[PDB]
């Protein structure tokens, strides 16, 4: 589909039987949800944007269909204020920016 | 031009007479530009990331080049760690997301 930005790109995403709400955010390197559980060991990692770093947990290998499409990458968990869907799953959905 | 995400999506802009490079981003609502001296009277707004909130100075009918394209809308300086084109000029210069 082609997605417009006069309002946010939300989309739902499915992972782990979950059904959620997430930004396309090309501004993103990775992927970063809100606190859930997931399958698997973690590593902590320091992520920074706009108003300073968090800390999240990081999940390798992570299965997740966006708007139907299946990606897999690593998924971030975290205190997120939004779901943020990344590059890093974005180029598996064959996403781009188009003007 | 079709950008793809396989690595940040930076571009050349122009703005008070000098490049810089931003990156296009569909997570940002608004555009928030490093620190930097733009013409006549600003307003606060304070902006949520990540991380946290960060106030900025809010510069209203600013024209700005972003790949060639002229834009002229409204552009936020602050403590933000890169130049971020948001929403508000990726739908001045008919960006949108395709997969
Ligand atoms: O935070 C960002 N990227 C960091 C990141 C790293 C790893 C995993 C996820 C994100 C990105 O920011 C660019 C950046 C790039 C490199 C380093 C620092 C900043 C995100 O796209 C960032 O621009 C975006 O994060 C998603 C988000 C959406 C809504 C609310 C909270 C978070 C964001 O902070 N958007 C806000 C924004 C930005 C500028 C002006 C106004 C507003 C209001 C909100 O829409």
């Amino acid at each position: 589909p082609q997605i417009t930005l006069w309002q946010r790109p939300l989309v739902t995403i499915k992972i782990g039987g979950q059904l959620k709400e997430a930004l396309l955010d090309t501004g993103a390197d990775d992927t970063v949800l809100e606190e859930m559980s997931l399958p698997g060991r973690w590593k902590p990692k320091m992520i920074g944007g706009i108003g300073g770093f968090i800390k999240v947990r990081q999940y390798d290998q992570i299965l997740i269909e966006i708007c139907g499409h299946k990606a897999i990458g690593t998924v971030l968990v975290g205190p997120t204020p939004v779901n943020i869907i990344g590059r890093n799953l974005l180029t598996q959905i064959g996403c781009t920016l188009n003007f």
